[PDB]
């Protein structure tokens, strides 16, 4: 059996016009004996023809991998259009179809709160700065940390978790040396989501 | 044919001497034709016999589900012993063997910090009590919230996330009416982990 995988565009990608959001159809386990593969793309059930399909690449397991990439308009993804990738291979009894879209439901504005390091933590050589984001739908989101216009490296963000109200929440942890916090440097948690205005918000953290 | 899945005990069960830690061999996509499977259970290769098979359950797509559950000694699991679940079926040309074990490595103690709700969030009907657990290894953990010795229902815990140092972290969020927070009631975050003394620690959060 040939296998088909459909990947949605990155959240940052749909959110910013500068970026180019893409939907990607991936076909794996295409046999040597029947390597011909054809991709049909549908948007809201209507065929589209602007996809770019890369030349098939042979994997080390003697099976072929074929990828087709469709550029999507930012407003189209945000407006809930459905993307269908249809794959035909002779060695396939019926053509395989996958559909992807932004999750259904009404978008909700993310509330972004910054949390200072617990008192007990200040003992360590490193502190945890917390960016709490809650109440957002859908779950597609991006979170970033910076200081002095400068992007921090040492941060980690939890995956979105379904809250009790049907909305989503997450936490982002930024780890900085204790001295920096103590020095009064200001730290910024930045969030990108569709339900934000300009698709962006920022909140700042600093020792008081 | 049918594909197996093997599952580890819940973290709380292994930690608390009272509870029963279990390992679950789950078999799916068994068809009506030959719905008979056999389970050999092995610990560190050695055959033990105290496992038992559940009532078969028919599924929605003409498929079944035959689960066998072994019980495990708390120290056997925590000490790294390996459990093999071999599923012998007719539609399966040969048996499938799958193994599971605790994650290997020096267990690390979780640091438990409670964070008060943000000042900005305070102009809200309900507020967020944040418990941060970091530096723990391995990932298996249990988190709970309490007030006045009574469980608090309204909380969600993020899945463990791998941090830079190879330890894991998580956040647990408890939601309470702003009124309670103001009244000064104490709320406690409960963490259970192997590296903790008595497999348990408690941290308290109060308005102050
Ligand atoms: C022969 O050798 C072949 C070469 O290795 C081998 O091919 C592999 O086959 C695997 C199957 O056997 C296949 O596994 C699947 O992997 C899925 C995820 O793949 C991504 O992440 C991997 C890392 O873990 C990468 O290695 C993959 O390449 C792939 O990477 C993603 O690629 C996309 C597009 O290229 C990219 O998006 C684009 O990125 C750019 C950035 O430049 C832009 O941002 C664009 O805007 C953006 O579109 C992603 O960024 C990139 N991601 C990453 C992390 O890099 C995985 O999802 C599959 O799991 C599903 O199916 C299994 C069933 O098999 C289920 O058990 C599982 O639960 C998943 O099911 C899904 O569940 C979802 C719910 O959570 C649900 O929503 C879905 O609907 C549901 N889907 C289905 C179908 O049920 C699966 O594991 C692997 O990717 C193949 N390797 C490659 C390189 O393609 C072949 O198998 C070998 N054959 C033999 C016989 O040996
Ligand atoms: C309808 C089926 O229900 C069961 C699940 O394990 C399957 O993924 C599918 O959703």
């Amino acid at each position: 059996g040939p296998d088909v995988f459909l990947f949605p565009p990155k959240p940052k990608d749909t959110l910013m016009i500068s970026r180019t959001p893409e939907v990607t159809c991936v076909v794996v386990d295409v046999s040597h004996e029947d390597p011909e593969v054809k991709f049909n793309w549908y948007v809201d059930g209507v065929e589209v023809h602007n996809a770019k399909t890369k030349p098939r690449e042979e994997q080390y397991n003697s099976t072929y991998r074929v990828v087709s990439v469709l550029t999507v308009l930012h407003q189209d993804w945000l407006n809930g259009k459905e993307y269908k990738c249809k794959v035909s291979n002779k060695a396939l009894p019926l053509p395989e179809e996958k559909t992807i879209s932004k999750a259904k439901g009404q978008p909700r504005e993310p509330q972004v709160y910054t949390l200072p390091p617990s008192r007990d933590e200040l003992t360590k050589n490193q502190v945890s700065l917390t960016c709490l984001v809650k109440g957002f739908y859908p779950s597609d989101i991006a979170v970033e940390w910076e200081s002095n216009g400068q992007p921090e490296n040492n941060y980690k963000t939890t995956p979105p978790v379904l809250d009790s109200d049907g909305s989503f929440f997450l936490y982002s942890k930024l780890t900085v040396d204790k001295s920096r916090w103590q020095q009064g440097n200001v730290f910024s948690c930045s969030v990108m989501h569709e339900a934000l205005h300009n698709h962006y918000t920022q909140k700042s953290l600093s020792l008081s």
